[PDB]
């Protein structure tokens, strides 16, 4: 669709955060969708990716990919401009076939989304313990 | 945590659907925990995995992924037995510093629980168009 | 123009057809707009593309070109998902000179619209038999 | 069918002009028909050429192709014999399956003539603009 | 943001002229879009482009670059086809510090925007003699 | 003309700002002349340049530049004098024959004024969005 500009809402750990996303356009040459965290500076805000492709001539089948790219900072010792410590990482990867149906599209889609918020994978992400 | 029996709720196109996916142990060779929709031959049924690695010698981040797998069936294209006609493919892929926080790793697990259901991404996963 | 949902009335071998193409977006990439037919599956779906190109250091010429793709299916032994068995293809080439006139160009995009309509163009497209 | 005396009517920028195109012959070493716009001078003269082929030996497939050709010209620069400034080209190329019908035919033949009058392709060819 | 057609009214010497500039895509090897007036012959016309950066590897540090490029041309001099004898140019390149904020850069926007009317730059620009 | 004293009124992303920039002499070595805006610390504060051509032996086509150098700084780091950590540039060429008329030059300014307030140019500047 449209880049807009997009807020999630019932985020974190609570569930009562909000996260603000201003549109940051497409990369031409990446063909690659980007937008950015309604922060002041460019470093400093977290940022998610998108994109989708037409088969080729390695794979003829359709893949679409969202990355995710969460920093944090530190004031105390350059207590001019704060700099990144360590950051977060997501990236996910679907791929269906050029004989897909739009609900099967749409299945693996809320599967992931309420898959996210299933007991087992609040413990594999937040604990970071595997099933047993 | 404890590998019970999941059952993923308001899923599909419509939103009104579930799923349910009893576990089917660990791998303690390939470190992955499976767990599989419960369907009469093991081609046929949907699969999620879970998986999280330790930082070993190699490299020094934690690193966990699920993977999703539904095949598709036709009971009239072999006019006997159902054969698996497609796939449909999906898996994410987190990786947090080992001094990362608790509360930064749920945010990355709820911004792409919302992220999924964003507009945009509506129409990136089930329309399969770029944004523009 | 816009990318807006374009629909072609009076179409077809009677010529009492419609074919209905919504936008589907632009490929930044590619330097190709796309729009398709609103179908299920995008195997089945039909196509066009259009594109321009400005003149660079490559070639000092302009060329703007349109594709159509038309694939045909098969409902049945599969009675599942329809197959594709054949398609039919369609694609324009035009070139301008740098220095060419508004007015040179319609004549020769109206003298093509009415030249496939022209006694001639009708059986050497529906009847396949050469100019004798 | 029979290379006869075209004229197409309703045409140009204006679209209340017209051309005449008198039969010109077959090439009968490449296998292509051809015919000229009714005029005086052959190098003065705007130009279209059709041509169907039988599957063989690189593909077993059909193809029909028309090209377009308008020249122009220009009297003070020899104030004796028109000379060509520039060129405007056309070229479109049609292939279908050896099992193609009747009726696909005609519709990717009058969906590319109607094509050649919606708005879209109207500032691609006139003001040579990409859809947006 | 996204390329649409910007049209800009209050313009030029007098204050009571506009001007219209519909989109004419990106160049994916540049990474610079660019759009132009619709006029009639493509060389006459005027053109404007438009390029910012992203997060890479070489420099993080940001610039963004629009060029204006007004052309013009004579006809009486061969009665052929007018020549494009001259062009005005004119380029600007906005360069932010990674840690910029969004508030600084439409200072140096509104700054700049408001000096290109100010009596001073009016004589530097329109008139062509220094500040002395 | 006269280096004045130049004040730009409804600047900014708000529009609601203005600027004070104060002549400050000429280059007499680069033939450039130069002005800021009068701020505490030297270094602080936002400066601009014009300059033109001559006409001289070497080379008969006329070139005017400006450029904007808006730094912005930090002060808690050192906890004594704020050191400036990054600025923001833009300078323009604009670039005429030496036949070029009057009211073409104003064309090409008017151009650039209107162009950096229209909507393609605001993801482009301020969003650093490209055009697609």
């Amino acid at each position: 669709a449209k880049l807009e500009t997009v807020t999630l809402g019932n985020i974190g750990k609570d569930g009562k955060q909000t996260l603000v996303l201003n549109p940051r356009g497409v990369n031409p040459t990446n063909g690659v969708a980007s937008l950015s965290q309604a922060g002041a500076v460019p470093a400093l805000e977290k940022r998610v990716t998108v994109s989708v492709s037409q088969p080729s001539r390695n794979r003829k089948n359709y893949k679409v990919q969202v990355k995710i790219q969460n920093p944090t900072a530190c004031t105390a010792n350059g207590s001019c401009d704060p700099s990144v410590t360590r950051q977060a990482y997501a990236d996910v990867t679907f791929s269906f076939t050029q004989y897909s149906t739009d609900e099967e599209r749409a299945f693996v889609r809320t599967e992931l989304a309420a898959l996210l918020a299933s007991p087992l994978l609040i413990d594999a992400i937040d604990q970071l313990n595997p099933a047993y």
